[PDB]
């Protein structure tokens, strides 16, 4: 039932190294996935920064963060998750 | 009033009413939302009964996707929320009104 609730959630694209290149195999993978998205730019999101800042514990942009901040993974992370064909349940099964 | 209004209405879920260019047109309703820091969730009248019902009662002929508040108030459909927040008012359009 996590699953229902987390479908109603947006999910977005963060982005603002190889950002662009990375930011397109995101979008390339999410679509792949049917998983609807936007983007939130960083250089002009304040929010988005903090959240990232808050929670990215590191990681390099751009990345994937479900609803206000459930921060899923950066680029490598959802590009690992997408080879081991579970994107869709990192994304809406978790938390 | 107004300011009770407005309390009121900050306890209210807001929701985009989604299923033409319909996933264009709810991605721009979502960043607008986002934008204006508006929390929100998505439904889909594909799957959600009352949500087509409230649709279908009150969009007088409007497309979708749609801005609703609470379970009946319709705020706008895209090109009303896209309008509203083009004039800067879209935040009152949604914590001001009835």
């Amino acid at each position: 039932e996590i699953r229902k609730l987390n479908e109603k959630e947006p999910v977005y694209i963060y982005t603002s190294f190889h950002m662009i290149p990375r930011t397109a195999r995101l979008c390339t993978i999410l679509t792949a996935n049917r998983i609807p998205f936007t983007y939130r730019d960083l250089g002009t999101d304040d929010e988005a920064r903090k959240v990232w800042k808050t929670f990215s514990k590191g990681r390099s942009l751009p990345g994937v963060v479900r609803g206000h901040n459930d921060l899923i993974g950066n680029w490598e992370e959802i590009e690992e998750a997408n080879e081991d064909y579970k994107l869709r349940e990192l994304i809406y099964d978790t938390i």
